[PDB]
């Protein structure tokens, strides 16, 4: 089937929010507002925060998954192409095809769904710290949008869900993806088209 995309902020008012990073050709990470679509680099730190009006009960979990974007790719399941499956790139706790990994935190949990197949993966929520607004989760793309083999140049979107410690829904939401060498750049041409 087709994992759920709605937005949903649910009773904590939950939202994604970026960094302001801009287009200069140095970024490695770079969020677009206008496209609500984040533009990286293969396994660069992507920065992603959760921001919440009420802080959620102990043992909220938080989890992402891809999909593809368009409709009729939709039922297909986002995965790494074979070379990147094969590449050594592997930190141990990551399946090998698994595209979105986690990075800096020990307690990450992976999973391929035993009916649906789709990867996920998932990390305790943690609330923010003192003086601190949102919680920051570092996700790592683990292959470009133009992988011959896998993705192919076919857009995909990063669903991100607030879930309870049994696994309830408690909040979602989503923002496009696209993995390549000079985000700044393809960034700031994307946005030209508007
Ligand atoms: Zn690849």
């Amino acid at each position: 089937s087709v994992p759920s995309q709605k937005t949903y902020q649910g009773s904590y008012g939950f939202r994604l929010g970026f960094l302001h990073s801009g287009t200069a050709k140095s970024v490695t990470c770079t969020y677009s507002p206008a496209l609500n679509k984040m533009f990286c680099q293969l396994a660069k730190t992507c920065p992603v925060q959760l921001w919440v009006d009420s802080t959620p009960p102990p043992g909220t979990r938080v989890r992402a998954m891809a999909i593809y974007k368009q409709s009729q790719h939709m039922t297909e399941v986002v995965r790494r192409c074979p070379h990147h499956e094969r590449c050594s790139d592997s930190d141990g706790l990551a399946p090998p095809q698994h595209l979105i990994r986690v990075e800096g935190n020990l307690r990450v949990e992976y999973l391929d769904d035993r009916n649906t197949f789709r990867h996920s993966v998932v990390v305790p929520y943690e609330p923010p710290e003192v003086g601190s607004d949102c919680t920051t989760i570092h996700y790592n793309y683990m292959c470009n949008s133009s992988c011959m083999g896998g993705m192919n140049r076919r857009p995909i979107l990063t669903i991100i869900t607030l879930e309870d410690s049994s696994g309830n829904l408690l909040g979602r939401n989503s923002f496009e993806v696209r993995v390549c060498a000079c985000p700044g750049r393809d960034r700031r041409t994307e946005e030209e088209n508007l």
